């Protein structure tokens, strides 16, 4: 699993379950091309987005539909979504965990980048 | 000042000075149109991006160039930028403060929304 | 004002108003002695806790009563309080802004330290 | 594992390894009694702090020695440590994950509280 996304809920203190997200890769003409997508599991994690051979260097965007998550809980949110945009670097061996911590009017995101 | 952005550096414990950002508004054809731009001051704040007359209802995107900020400090950060996307003014004019807290592999954003 | 504390509500997207906090200083016998206290204003800020003469070198603790804040809003939070413990002024007088961002099951704190 | 602590490094984008922490429980006379301790593993996690039979309702404090972590990396930190103080509640079945995200001048902590 070269890329995993984990989402947490800071209001209920729980994994954020059934959060939908799309992953895009920047194309030559500076447009965003769909790459992968899915929804978080009961653990708040989304695995199996890509494979090592497909996950080449490039600029990737993870668009997390936070608004739909809060709407389903009956809570008015600020953001339309959370976008995480990053360059994937193959100068070393690197697995990526993107974690997002969600509140209605705030979110934080961090990258845990580890070498196998 | 209906829209202000404040940027902080969590490594140095300081305002994030001279951070560029661009603000976009979603047009009727679902494209992002340029709306305003500027750089943070010595206090880490960017004021005067817009006016009450110009800041109509809509979906706005603030793209904060965090990558250039860290690179100039000698750090290779994870993110290309910090994006904040939100619907503004859809129940009337509000005042928005967007705050971003920056680390090389993490950022957080929050909104303070007040009614004049 | 060498010490200011700002508290924000990440659920409502607002300053956290009327939040009590106590400041302690570590005494020579390693006990915590009361140093100052107060409540945040309508802007979520607490100014005037101390003076430059009184704010000597030492280890300080700010204990922010986040639990009472959430309880009065009908929420049972995780934390009893948000504590910030730091050495102050040990290379000369600095100005400290402690900012706390609150959610029911999460908080973040950051410091902005400036040299007068 | 009724209680697990995970620590992440927002400067290097990695688990925070070999971070020492002590867990305390509030005693009848309002003093902090040692309860458990350990250091994070290569994954940034500390498991096996307590057992279900020993982890009774009460006020617990997790004191994470963040200062020693940053000092070992040659980075000047703001906080003496990060204290997470919370009430453990047995009104339902509850496993606790305390996660801390560390920067030199900022930290965030959240609780993921799940039912087995
Ligand atoms: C921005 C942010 C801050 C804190 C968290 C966070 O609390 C968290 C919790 C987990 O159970 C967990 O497995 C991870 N992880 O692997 O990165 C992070 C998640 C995101
Ligand atoms: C995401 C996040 C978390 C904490 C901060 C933060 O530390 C901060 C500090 C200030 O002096 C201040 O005036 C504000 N503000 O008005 O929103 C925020 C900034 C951003």
């Amino acid at each position: 699993c070269p890329l995993m996304v984990k989402v947490l809920d800071a209001v209920r203190g729980s994994p954020a379950i059934n959060v939908a997200m799309h992953v895009f890769r920047k194309a030559a003409d500076d447009t965003w091309e769909p790459f992968a997508s899915g929804k978080t599991s009961e653990s708040g994690e989304l695995h199996g987005l890509t494979t090592e051979e497909e996950f080449v260097e490039g600029i990737y965007k993870v668009e997390i539909d936070t608004k739909s998550y809060w709407k389903a809980l009956g809570i008015s949110p600020f953001h339309e979504h959370a976008e995480v945009v990053f360059t994937a670097n193959d100068s070393g061996p690197r697995r990526y965990t993107i974690a997002a911590l969600l509140s209605p009017y705030s979110y934080s995101t961090t990258a845990v980048v580890t070498n196998p």
